[PDB]
DNA sequence: AAACGTACGCAGTTCGCG
DNA sequence: CGCGAACTGCGA
């Protein structure tokens, strides 16, 4: 089982690394022979023997073409004779390439900025996961000593904690009574202690939970101070700390580094992604908190460590359990893919299908377009396309709603319509679709690059949900609906593809080809479901829409539910089919993308409510969550009327506990960067002046407190909040946090918004 | 050196124009 | 004052 690839160095020359497990053994496989190269495209043949002569300079080496060759491929399906040029070493590429490419007699140049370990993986038809290889695993977990005003790294770390088949253990250097806890003197003995159990264990994957962003990068830093060589991986290396784009990533040679916080943000929809609603999530059981501000007075005072012990001890516990379910899950992307799993589990869904076109690509000798300059990049920017149909929601509470969806609509209409770059208007064609509205014609005649490939992927995602339905273990069953999941949306990532500013696939025409066939297809739907079998549609986006029979039984909707079904699919070609997702007891729908519904077994399901958005205290969320099955369950709006009523009034009389009125928001930018000022923004920049350092990514927890001016000259962080001092705005919390998300809920369901809070 | 898939949306806060 | 625009954050 291949597991990883890189190239290191030797006298010049670049070496080919496979990281792979074999029969039990982690073996590293050398190949010296592979040489980096790019294509470029000439007027004339006669030019090459000048274009052989470009040299550059790298960091005091001399570069030069090694070889070139002529060879006759494909590009977007039509053939092409460009030049293979050759290089010792692939760096020599990046400083050549627009050298070369500025030659008068070179027309373009291609495929000359792909990593070479990657370029080795496709060229070589290596496939990481393959194979029924058992990886060790080990998830770890740190906690620090952090104090507000301090540099990053700058106190110490208290605990390092582990897990795996064995159990979890706790190491640390102060005396907690606790046997799975090892003691130790100092943060170094602590420290060496961690590195000599991975090397005594030698874990093919170390699991984290942003470990990418905190727990390595802290280690790091501790480690320069300490003066600790912080050797994890297999070759004695350090873990190496990477840039992917905006974002940092960590790397341990020899080993995975298995994060899975990029991971589960993708798989799981939830308000939140700390490691206890994602342990709960996942397995139904709860996990304990332990926040910095405890864990601090706990080291320091000394009493009331065992907690935080324990928490330690959970995390590594809670990160190897949940690294044992979504490791294989994501293996298999990795499979499907064709690329490693440490560079899947963090790719954002574009690179994810560029690197699978590029391998296919290479499999069909097709020539890779390039990614854009910036002239054209920006001029991609600038221009955008008709999306999906989006219904005005009909108002008022409905009951005995179904909702009917396409299963795949975007991936069905470009396997159908043959919607690809290289069938985009081709000329001498037999037969070809044209998109309604925007008028794009698709050749037919022959299986489009990225149709062909899209089957594939509907396949896997019929066998996982085939599985799925037959799986009777509730865990099980759930992973898999993750997985199911996670195909659909990467199919679904091929139409955003098209129209990617830097997508090498980029087709403006072929996403608004699919976005045109998607609304005439949902538009027809409706119109069918409503003139034939008398329904009403009451909301649609885009793939799917709810719609009950006016006076209708529940078993008369669900019988003609049915009957439309074998009626519409029967006239929808292709691979186009519209599925019975669900029956819903009752339902209303606010606005546009914002809705709540409930089925039979008094499930509540909802979409863009503020119940799941951040900026909204816990007391405005659980107010509308009570209101919503007032609602939907019991059908009762005076109910629904009593509990703002009740709401409003503790919070006038000041009897909600201030920790249900926190608001939490993200700083997404450097401060400076902030052109308007808002209430969490105040707030950074307040603590920022007191010398809280405030980084793009920090979550502001702030109280709105009676006073004057604006709300964001009213807040104030919630760790500097006194309930013995500080008074919080009541009015406010009544009218701008509570009372606007139920108003809007009871307004949609034709009830007038009025008199709705407690007034005196 | 890589680099957020897309369009379609809502809604809070601030603040100036008419 | 009322409205809307700008800014801001994010949810098939
Ligand atoms: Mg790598
Ligand atoms: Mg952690
Ligand atoms: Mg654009
Ligand atoms: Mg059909």
């Amino acid at each position: 089982m291949i597991l990883d690839t890189d190239y290191i160095t030797e006298d010049g020359k670049p070496v080919i690394r496979i990281f792979k497990k074999e029969n039990g053994e982690f073996k590293i496989e050398y190949d010296r022979t592979f040489e980096p190269y790019f294509y470029a495209l000439l007027k004339d043949d006669s030019a090459i023997e000048e274009v052989k002569k470009i040299t550059a300079e790298r960091h005091g080496t001399v570069v030069t073409v090694k070889r070139v060759e002529k060879v006759q491929k494909k590009f977007l399906g039509r053939p092409v004779e460009v030049w293979k040029l050759y290089f010792t070493h692939p760096q020599d590429v990046p400083a050549i390439r627009d050298r070369i490419r500025a030659h008068p007699a070179v027309v373009d140049i291609y495929e000359y900025d792909i990593p070479f370990a990657k370029r080795y993986l496709i060229d070589k038809g290596l496939i990481p996961m393959e194979g029924d290889e058992e990886l060790t695993m080990l998830a770890f977990a740190i906690a620090t000593l952090y104090h507000e005003g301090e540099e990053f790294a700058e106190g110490p770390i208290l605990m390092i904690s582990y897990a795996d088949e064995e159990g979890a253990r706790v190491i640390t250097w102060k005396n907690v009574d606790l046997p799975y806890v090892d003691v130790v003197s100092t943060e170094r003995e602590m420290i060496k202690r961690f590195l000599r159990v991975v090397k005594e264990k030698d874990p093919d994957v170390l699991i984290t939970y942003n470990g990418d962003n905190f727990d390595f990068a802290y280690l790091k830093k501790r480690c320069e101070k300490l003066g600790i060589n912080f050797a994890l991986g297999r070759d004695g290396s350090e873990p190496k700390i990477q840039r992917m784009g905006d974002r940092f990533a960590v790397e341990v040679k020899g080993r995975i580094h298995f994060d899975l916080y990029p991971v589960i943000r993708r798989t799981i929809n939830l308000p939140t992604y700390t490691l206890e609603a994602v342990y709960e999530a996942v397995f139904g059981k709860p996990k304990e908190k332990v926040y910095a501000e405890e864990i601090a007075q706990a080291w320091e005072t000394g009493e009331g460590l065992e907690r935080v012990a324990r928490y330690s001890m959970e995390d590594a516990k809670v990160t190897y359990e949940l690294g044992k379910e979504f490791l294989p899950m994501e293996a298999q992307l990795s499979r499907l893919v064709g690329h490693p799993l440490w560079d899947v589990s963090r790719s954002s869904t574009g690179n994810l299908v560029e690197w699978y076109l590029l391998r296919k690509a290479y499999e069909r000798n097709e020539l890779a377009p390039n990614k854009p300059d910036e002239r054209e990049y920006e001029r991609r920017l600038r221009e955008s396309y008709a999306g999906g149909y989006v219904k005005e929601p009909e108002k008022g509470l409905w009951e005995n709603i179904v909702y009917l969806d396409f299963r795949s609509l975007y991936p069905s209409i470009i396997i159908t319509h043959n919607v690809s770059p290289d069938t985009l208007n081709r000329e001498g064609c037999k037969e070809y679709d044209v998109a309604p509205q925007v008028g794009h014609r698709f050749c037919k005649d022959f299986p489009g690059f990225i149709p062909s490939l899209l089957g594939d992927l509907l396949e896997e995602r019929q066998k996982i949900k085939r599985k799925m339905k037959a799986t009777v273990d509730l865990l099980e069953k759930k992973l898999l609906d993750y997985r199911q999941r996670r195909i659909k949306i990467l199919a679904s990532g091929y139409y955003g593809y098209y129209g990617y500013a830097r997508a090498r696939w980029y087709c403006k025409e072929c996403a608004e080809s699919v976005t045109a066939w998607g609304r005439q297809y949902i538009e027809t739907t409706i119109r069918e479901i409503e003139e034939k079998f008398g329904f009403k549609v009451l909301y649609a986006d885009t793939d799917g829409f709810f719609a009950p029979i006016h006076g209708a039984d529940a078993e008369t909707v669900k019988k003609k539910a049915k009957e439309f079904l074998d009626y519409i699919n029967a006239k929808l070609p292709g691979l186009l089919e519209l599925e019975y997702e669900g029956f819903y007891k009752r339902g209303f729908f606010v606005t546009k993308k914002k809705y709540a519904v409930i089925d039979e077994e008094d499930k509540i399901t909802t979409g863009g409510l503020e119940i799941v958005r951040r900026g909204w205290s816990e007391i405005a969320k659980e107010t509308q969550a009570r209101v919503l099955e007032a609602l939907l369950k019991d059908g009762d709006v005076e109910k629904a009327v009593r509990i703002v009523k009740e709401v409003t009034e503790k919070l006038s009389k000041y009897e909600v506990p201030p920790e249900k009125l926190v608001i939490h928001e993200q700083i997404t930018r450097d401060l400076r960067d902030y052109k308007a000022t808002g209430p969490h923004v105040a707030v950074a920049k307040r603590l920022a002046a007191r010398g809280v350092k405030i980084r793009p990514g920090t979550v502001i927890s702030y109280i709105v407190l009676k006073g004057s001016g604006r709300i964001g000259d009213r807040a104030i962080s919630f760790d500097e909040f006194d309930p013995a001092k500080h008074k919080y705005d009541a009015e406010y919390y009544i009218e701008n946090q509570v009372l606007p998300p139920v108003e809007r809920i009871l307004r949609a369901c034709g009830y007038r918004k009025e008199d709705l809070r407690y007034q005196k």
